[PDB]
DNA sequence: CATCAGTGAACGCGCGTTCACTGATGT
DNA sequence: CATCAGTGAACGCGCGTTCACTGATGT
């Protein structure tokens, strides 16, 4: 229908809030009014799309989750090959961040600093990412010296490193992060 | 003098802002009014201590920096012994966090989410921590296969891991972080 | 008597939310 | 005529900041 325009306006509010953040400001500090101002609706017109700012926040988590998971599926598609696994996936990853700066900006900025339902939605998307990593590694016996409990700890260290590297990939890398993921992988290989 | 009372009030504003954060809220979202309300002065009485909220933020970075560096000096004091280096220092560290929850809370929460001068003051304290780590490691030839450029990358990975572990050490560990730092150390040892 | 940390009233402003509304889309 | 996304005016409230002030500390 032309409730496609309703959707286009919802994307405007969303894209407007993310973009308003690219200046160091956090999602909790954004007013409904300024977001509507930026997106091109009069304040009360926010309520046709979200009940409040928190709800917009939640929709921003879902948007980035979807993008983050699409990238990791691309990385997952390359792990069945042999050699150069790290370099190739760092590249796939860095491209996806490049192509979606403001989404990963939101995630990097809110990963600890948001409201409650936003902190929780992020912790959740992160646990899934971590569980998927532990399941990838287990599948291909890529870390044989590591049992289920150890893989969980390993995958947590890798995801943590990635999440903690996001801020660096937006403000201003490839070789450095690759170098760093190697230290971790080497540590998993020679474990014991 | 009894400008010791002036200092006591300054500590109240400071401790008041940190503590007001323990509920998931970020420093940028705190009003001058609520901080004064919490600390026990009437709003305009903030200005005898700080020109604005940013300046309070800056003083909170300096406070935690000082505490963080005192902990790392304690960890540094144990690195000249042999064996069990990781376990002992994780313990020293976790105690210092325990003893200063709200300070590390501020740091963990603002490490990426604050204003500009606050983001910059934190990046600075972090670079110093990282440089000190790279200098410790170099001093004791603890990572012989690593040249100056490699140590910088290694120390960045360790500090990043620590900073990224802070949120977990306040909201709700020892074995997990120790386990994780081992993967990293092993990776540094067997590098090449 | 001198200093000055903290007071208490006042201001103008942007906020979130409500409400009856308008007018194009889709029957 | 029916739906409903977006309008525009209005409200009460908490904000940051100013100002002349008070009264204990320290001369």
């Amino acid at each position: 229908p032309r409730a496609e325009q309703k959707q286009q306006t919802r994307h405007a509010l969303m894209s407007a809030a993310r973009h308003l953040m690219e200046s160091g400001r956090g999602f909790g500090s954004l007013s409904l009014r300024e977001v509507t101002r930026a997106a091109g609706i009069v304040p009360a017109g926010f309520y046709r799309h979200f009940s409040d700012m928190d709800q917009l926040g939640l929709a921003l988590v879902a948007e980035v989750d979807e993008t983050f998971r699409a990238t990791l599926r691309a990385v997952r598609r390359n792990e069945f090959e042999l050699g150069g696994l790290i370099d190739a996936s760092v590249r796939i990853f860095l491209d996806a961040v490049g192509a979606n700066r403001s989404q990963f900006l939101f995630l990097a900025r809110e990963q600890y600093g948001g409201s409650l339902p936003i902190r929780q939605a992020i912790a959740s998307l992160r646990q899934r990412i971590t569980d998927d990593l532990a399941a990838d590694l287990a599948l291909l016996n890529k870390m044989p010296h590591l049992d289920g409990a150890a893989l969980d700890v390993f995958a947590d260290l890798v995801v943590k490193t990635v999440f903690a590297t996001l801020p660096e990939l937006i403000d201003p890398p490839a070789a450095k992060i690759t170098h760093q993921l190697r230290f971790i992988m080497i540590g998993g290989k020679h474990w014991h």
